[PDB]
């Protein structure tokens, strides 16, 4: 079928998100946006913003586009069911880390171009930034691109535009993660990639409009950390740098990641302190007590040796010995969930990117995606993960 494949930028350490250059406006602006499967707007700042920090690019310039139209009130009152302030269409977002951008809905030409020179064009409904705060303040991309789909009487989002202004693509688009930049496609993926071919794993969504799915247990050594009877549905989030879960497998997940970390291979007393223990040592036991002695047994013998940095969050010299852990999927499916997708490259070191989930909303990030194709199939409600070896940028 045909793909039409994007650039993507970024890392997980650095930037802590992943971005892409897209065309705004005619003449076009080119403006960098963090690629965002957990929000719907499309925005950035715009010329005569006076509460913003500096970006990759200069705030977009509406003046200097012949096609912007600022979207004023009409009657004192706005199209889909946004709020009048001043004049205008008022633009307020809210994300889950806390920040707030804020300013007012113009729209304009965007233009998709990929590296093969074929593109997509259509208007946008965008939101320009008059006022920033917390980490978008400080942030390098200009601003944010969100992946998700219309709602019924909503703002059509990007991607529902892109493919009706695309009819000859399928409606699919692929997150291609790897540790520096990535790919994005849209009209299916690239079994190319696929490491090997291994199958594709699918998984329904359990919500029309965003993309969530139902995690039903998570293993490390065959045991079970979930605490969940029923499921955490979960959220398929590349605008999340880490994932995030329940405290309890946290707790559990980190006590033995602790076992696992020796910060000194020449204390004989600590490390045979761990050698020494038994089934019986734990906390709480495990089901693959052998497969926790060959990980350890790894991590000594290579001389794999752990630096803890802030919060108690592990890092590795090397992904050598670290074990898989084991998504279980809505078919009972157990995924396997790799050291070289949830540990991250942070200088000489491969630190864990596995955080407490905060307001009771669990998520898959970037950690997740990473060395993965993720497959978004609008059409079929679906969503898709095999290994992948994703492209890099630089
Ligand atoms: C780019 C980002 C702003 C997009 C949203 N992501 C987020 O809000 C997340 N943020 C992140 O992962 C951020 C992403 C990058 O930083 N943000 C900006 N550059 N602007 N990562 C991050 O905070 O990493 C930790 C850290 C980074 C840097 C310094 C210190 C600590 C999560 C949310 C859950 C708790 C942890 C933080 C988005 O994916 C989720 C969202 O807020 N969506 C809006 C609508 C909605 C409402 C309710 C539920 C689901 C969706
Ligand atoms: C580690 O200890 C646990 C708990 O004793 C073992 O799991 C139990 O195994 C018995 C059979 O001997 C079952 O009747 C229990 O229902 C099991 N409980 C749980 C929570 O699994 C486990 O097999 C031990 N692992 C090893 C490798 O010996
Ligand atoms: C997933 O969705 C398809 C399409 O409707 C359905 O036929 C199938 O039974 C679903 N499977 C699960 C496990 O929900």
């Amino acid at each position: 079928d045909l793909l039409y494949k994007y650039k993507l930028y970024g890392d997980i350490d650095e930037y802590a998100y992943y971005f892409l250059d897209i065309d705004i406006g005619t003449p076009e602006q080119r403006i960098s946006l963090i690629l965002d499967t957990g929000s719907s707007s499309l925005s950035f700042p715009c010329a005569g913003c006076k509460n913003c920090g500096v970006h990759m690019e200069n705030p977009f310039n509406l003046n200097n586009s012949k096609t912007s139209s600022i979207l004023y009130c009409e009657n004192e009152e706005c199209p889909f069911k946004l709020n009048c302030v001043k004049g205008k269409c008022e633009y307020m977002q809210s994300y889950c880390e806390g920040s707030q951008i804020s300013g007012f809905y113009f729209s304009d030409v965007v233009s998709v171009v990929s590296y093969n020179n074929e593109r997509v064009t259509f208007r946008k409904l965008m939101g320009c930034h008059m006022h920033e705060e917390s980490l978008f303040l400080y942030q390098q991309a200009t601003g944010v691109l969100g992946m998700s789909l219309s709602k019924p009487q909503g703002i059509p989002t990007f991607v529902n535009l892109l493919f009706d202004n695309a009819p000859q693509l399928k409606q699919v688009f692929t997150i291609c993660i790897s540790e520096n930049g990535g790919e994005l496609i849209a009209g299916g993926y690239d079994p190319a990639y696929i490491v090997r071919a291994e199958k594709v794993v699918w998984e329904n969504v359990t919500r029309k409009y965003y993309y969530y799915i139902k995690v039903r247990g998570l293993d490390m050594f065959g045991t079970n950390m979930m605490s969940s009877s029923k499921g955490l549905e979960m959220l398929v989030d590349s605008g999340s740098t880490f994932t995030h879960i329940p405290e309890d497998l946290y707790n559990k997940l980190n006590y033995f990641f602790d076992i696992l970390c020796i910060q000194d291979m020449n204390n004989a007393y600590d490390v045979n302190k761990r050698l020494k223990m038994t089934n019986e040592s734990f906390n709480n036991p495990l089901v693959q007590f052998d497969d926790f002695r060959k990980s350890l047994k790894s991590i000594i013998a290579k001389e794999n040796m752990c630096v803890k940095i802030v919060d108690g969050v592990q890092c590795w010299k090397y992904l050598e010995g670290l074990p898989d852990l084991f998504v279980t999927l809505s078919n009972n499916y157990k995924m396997k969930w790799q050291p070289h997708s949830y540990l991250y490259k942070k200088e000489s070191f491969w630190c864990k990117g596995i955080e407490k989930q905060v307001n009771n909303k669990p998520i898959l990030g970037l950690t997740f995606f990473k060395n993965r194709q993720v497959i978004f199939d609008i059409q079929k409600n679906r969503i898709g993960f095999v290994d992948a070896n994703c492209p890099s940028h630089p």
